[PDB]
């Protein structure tokens, strides 16, 4: 890229995105304000090359005790999905969030599954 930055967490999320993987996107520009503030409250103060474990989490469980719980885990999906790429791409190396909100409440069985292969563009 000629003009050097947007390196940041904010485009990684545009990269898979633009693949077109759900849709809302139209309502995302706006939404981006909203969005940025909540899902980095606690951690808005660190780089995309610096993340953490589930320790960043805690903020995120604040919302969940107001009963819109669910939100929490709409939330967190990004930031997990994102750093699966960051390490595929390999400029994290190691792996900061390996669990991130693993196992919610009730557990499914996952019967042959299919996420273990995807490339299609």
């Amino acid at each position: 890229m000629e003009n050097s930055g947007a390196y940041t967490f904010e485009t990684i999320a545009r990269e898979w995105h633009e693949s077109n993987k759900r849709w809302s996107e139209d309502h995302r520009s706006r939404v981006l304000r909203y969005l940025e503030l909540y899902i980095f409250p606690h951690i808005g103060s660190s780089d995309i090359r610096q993340l953490k474990t589930s320790h960043l989490l805690a903020p995120i469980k604040e919302v969940d005790t107001s009963g819109k719980h669910d939100v929490a885990q709409r939330l967190q999906q990004r930031v997990t999905a994102i750093m699966r790429y960051a390490v595929q791409n390999d400029y994290i190396d190691s792996n900061p969030a390996s669990d991130m909100a693993g196992a919610l409440s009730t557990t499914k069985a996952r019967h042959y599954p299919l996420e273990h292969h995807h490339h299609h563009h």
